[PDB]
């Protein structure tokens, strides 16, 4: 598919069964997720932006489905006011920019 | 052209007379310089992303070059981790997401 930019980018995924929204980012280096609890284990981390840093838990391994598109990586959970797909999953997904 | 998002996607910029880099940043609505001294006027604004809200300059009608393509349109100025091309520019440019 091809998404244009007149509205934010945002998609479903699938990830942990259920469904989500998400915004396609290709300026976000990471993954980062809202507040969910997966099981499995994960590692205290500090990601930064643009007015600061944000505490969050990294996940290794998950699985997320991108419009059909699996992807494995690692995801970050935290307190977002978004859910972010960033570029270590849109790589897998074989997502490029084309102007 | 086409750009793959395995590194940061980052261009070349002229804006003002200077050469910058920036990124392209399809999750910004708006984009988001490192301070400068740009001619024109200015109105106080913030903007805000992970970690919470900057103070910015904000300029309209300023002409920008991302590699080779013109846009005119609002820049904010402030301090920023990085310099963001976001969606109000991308546009402009005919930017899209591919895959
Ligand atoms: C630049 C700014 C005007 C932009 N804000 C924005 O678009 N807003 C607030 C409108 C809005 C409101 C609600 C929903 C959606 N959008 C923004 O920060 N967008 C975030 C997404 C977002 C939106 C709202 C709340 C919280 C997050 C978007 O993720 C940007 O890509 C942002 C750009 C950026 C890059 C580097 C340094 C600062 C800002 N990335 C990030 O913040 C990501 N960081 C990141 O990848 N970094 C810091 C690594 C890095 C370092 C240097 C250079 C590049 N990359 C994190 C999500 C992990």
């Amino acid at each position: 598919p091809q998404i244009t930019l007149w509205q934010r980018p945002l998609v479903t995924i699938k990830i942990g069964g259920q469904l989500k929204e998400a915004l396609l980012d290709t300026g976000a280096d990471d993954t980062v997720l809202e507040e969910m609890s997966l099981p499995g284990r994960w590692k205290p981390k500090m990601i930064g932006g643009i007015g600061g840093f944000i505490k969050v838990r990294q996940y290794d391994q998950i699985l997320i489905e991108i419009c059909g598109h699996k992807a494995i990586g690692t995801v970050l959970v935290g307190p977002t006011p978004a859910n972010i797909i960033g570029r270590n999953l849109l790589t897998q997904i074989g997502c490029t920019l084309n102007f």
